[PDB]
């Protein structure tokens, strides 16, 4: 089997770069896609970029060139649900827009025509994400990750999200865009990632202290992740 | 003789026309899109039903790109008018793309801008230059300027008065075209926007929409069909 794995940042996927062997590189629209074996596995990551035309980019050709098996989105996120601390982790059980809006014909906000209001992740990738979770001890929650392309600290933005998505419990800027290109191919995925920030005004310092603890535990957990998908 | 002109449009009603108009026609299914290949009055083109949105456009117009190698991009459709002598029906062709609803501004990128883009993607000045003696041979209204794009209907009140703040100097808003040079831009490839106005993106928006849609892609379509002539013979 091959797992695809996309991160939008150097930090979020340079560790996991660091350890595939057999690797080799290919620059492509863009985008930076190293192939190659993970802990004997078959991997294919992607570095996307930030946002949601970067992300659909680089998942659309990781799919149409590599065809990996099932997707797994990494890296930083801005937490929403209580029990969230800096470095702790978030599995998606489903991704949607925070950021569209075509009610004004209908569609349920966060909806874009032609595709279901909300993108659900796949209920193996989920086990599977789970139970490394649960092996190595972390504090995670699962649930709905919302995207948009904007950086969240506080303010207007937050509570405009708080109140279409009360049960949200993260808000990145990739997710749901390649959950949408998934969705299209009919490709599996799941995102699982790890804390920087509580997305309040004080987001952007809490993200540049913490984003390379955050890049790490989820690359961790993508590492382990892998490795469970292709051994139990 | 040797150009393959890619052309981008989100919605049936806006790709149907210049559809119905290609010879030797065939369709390819992928990723949820549809390509029609074939040519337009003798030219190669590669038509796209993108979808709508940015993330349906980036993925549609990344497939196109990937799999048909057109030498340009023209994106096609409707769009909410913002310069004033627009009224609907008229043409919109961008010099300039940018996303109005991006904001990675905490960090200090410009507002609007992604990291590791440009804060607006430019529009071919060769494409530019052949849409607007198109305009000018057809004696249609026009306006040339920037484009603005985001996940959302514009249907006025602060949607609306959030972009004309941001914004100023943006002629027309819709959901495609940014998304459509982003990815040209990463690609390298030239594009050029050519939309016609479907409503003035006011609280009206909505009801205009359903009414002129139609003469929009009509208005655009022709705009389109006369580009395609232009830019392979002159
Ligand atoms: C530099 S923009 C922020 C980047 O990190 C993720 N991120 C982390 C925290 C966070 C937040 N509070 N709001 C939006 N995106 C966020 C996004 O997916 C994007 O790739
Ligand atoms: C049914 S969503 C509107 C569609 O038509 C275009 N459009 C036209 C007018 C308009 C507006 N006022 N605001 C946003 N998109 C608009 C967009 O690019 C999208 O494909």
């Amino acid at each position: 089997m091959k797992i695809g794995i996309i991160g939008a940042m150097e930090e979020e996927v340079t560790l996991l770069r660091d350890k595939i062997e057999n690797r080799q590189t290919i620059s492509l629209g863009g985008c930076e896609i190293y192939t190659g074996q993970l802990n004997g596995t078959e991997v294919a990551l992607l570095k996307s970029g930030i946002g949601k035309v970067a992300a659909a980019l680089g998942a659309t050709l990781l799919l149409e060139h590599c065809k990996p098996d099932v997707i797994i989105n990494t890296g930083s996120a801005g937490g929403l649900a209580p029990t969230l601390k800096v470095g702790d982790i978030v599995v998606s059980d489903e991704a949607r827009y925070h950021d569209a809006d075509v009610t004004a014909f209908g569609y349920e906000y966060g909806q874009l025509p032609g595709c279901p209001a909300g993108f659900k992740a796949d209920d193996k990738l989920i086990a599977a994400a789970e139970a490394c979770i649960a092996e190595l001890n972390l504090n995670a929650v699962r649930g709905l990750i919302v995207s948009g392309d904007a950086f969240i600290n506080g303010s207007v933005g937050l509570a405009k999200i708080r109140h279409n998505f009360p049960q949200a419990i993260a808000v990145e800027m990739e997710a749901t865009a390649i959950a949408h290109v998934c969705h299209n191919f009919n490709v599996p995925f799941v995102v699982v990632r790890a804390i920087s920030d509580v997305a309040d005004q004080q987001s952007h310092l809490s993200f540049d202290e913490f984003l390379a603890v955050a890049a790490k535990q989820s690359s961790l957990m993508v590492e382990s992740l892998v490795q469970k998908l292709a051994h139990g």
